[PDB]
């Protein structure tokens, strides 16, 4: 089956990272050959899931606009269920989707205190992903609702565990990043280790690898909760963790999750997606 040399090359972007000191693609635009993967995926008949917890007023500020990017260019040409988790389904957009794209709407209940977090979307990802989603799909990603599909974003970020290279902080030295220092949350990165900053709106792999970031990050989030603590960027702070004890078997150029207003570097060739309003 698939190896590495059949769908990436490197040498196409020699500026940036396209590897990484355990062998795994960072992958950049110009880096992959959609073509034969999508050949690849689609005689394997895969089948990709799409998380996306939308709260409140990000539902009409942000979900529409979300499955009709992902709806247009998430995956295309492969089956794709959105799962669709909000606190009302009254306010669902509910748009037209496309060929090879279906959804599942679930109801959650919102952030109960008093105050959470609210993520939680780790328990509940976790807790869906062995309800139903392992069975559903070889690959899931999670992203955050607030986001855009600019251009395809395709089967070359497909992968045992795929993160996310967060825009500001793709050019960065591992100890400008934002990571939890605070010795006493189980997100703690020691200021010298730290491989990259991973975004947490877009973090994916296969149901199984999903389950486990997610599993890991929400005991990180509990036990924090227990001492009484909060990591800095909350579940972003967790999966970065996670990530570092786990290294992603892939990791996408933040040309997969552009902030617009951190400009255009010449190093974002296409903008497969961006964060938005």
């Amino acid at each position: 089956k698939l190896k590495l040399s059949d769908w990436f090359n490197p040498f196409k972007r020699p500026e940036v990272v396209t590897m990484t000191k355990w062998k795994a693609p960072v992958v950049w635009e110009g880096t992959y050959n959609r073509a034969v993967l999508d050949n690849y995926y689609a005689k394997q008949k895969i089948t990709v899931g799409l998380t996306v917890f939308a709260v409140g007023r990000y539902i009409e500020h942000y979900l529409e606009e979300f499955l009709t990017s992902a709806n247009k260019h998430f995956m295309v040409g492969h089956p794709v269920i959105f799962y669709i988790m909000v606190d009302d389904v009254s306010r669902m957009p509910l748009i037209e989707l496309g060929p090879l794209r279906s959804f599942k709407v679930f109801k959650i209940k919102p952030e109960k205190r008093w105050q959470d977090i609210s993520m939680m979307r780790m328990k509940t990802i976790g807790e869906h992903i062995v309800a139903h989603i392992q069975h559903e799909v070889d690959f899931l990603f999670c992203m955050d609702v607030d986001q855009v599909f600019q251009d395809k974003f395709g089967v070359e970020t497909l992968g045992e565990s795929v993160a996310q290279l967060q825009a500001w902080w793709y050019k960065a030295d591992p100890n400008d990043f934002t990571y939890e220092r605070r010795k006493e949350s189980a997100a703690y990165i020691p200021f010298g280790e730290g491989d990259f900053y991973y975004h947490a709106a877009i973090f994916g792999g296969t149901p199984t690898q999903v389950l486990n970031i997610t599993q890991e990050c929400f005991k990180g989030i509990l036990k924090d909760k227990k001492n009484d603590i909060e990591a800095q960027w909350h579940d972003e702070s967790h999966l970065n963790k996670y990530f570092l004890l786990n290294k992603p078997t892939k990791i996408l150029s933040p040309e997969y999750c552009w902030d617009y207003h951190i400009g255009l570097p010449a190093d974002i060739k296409l903008v497969k997606m961006s964060w938005q309003t």
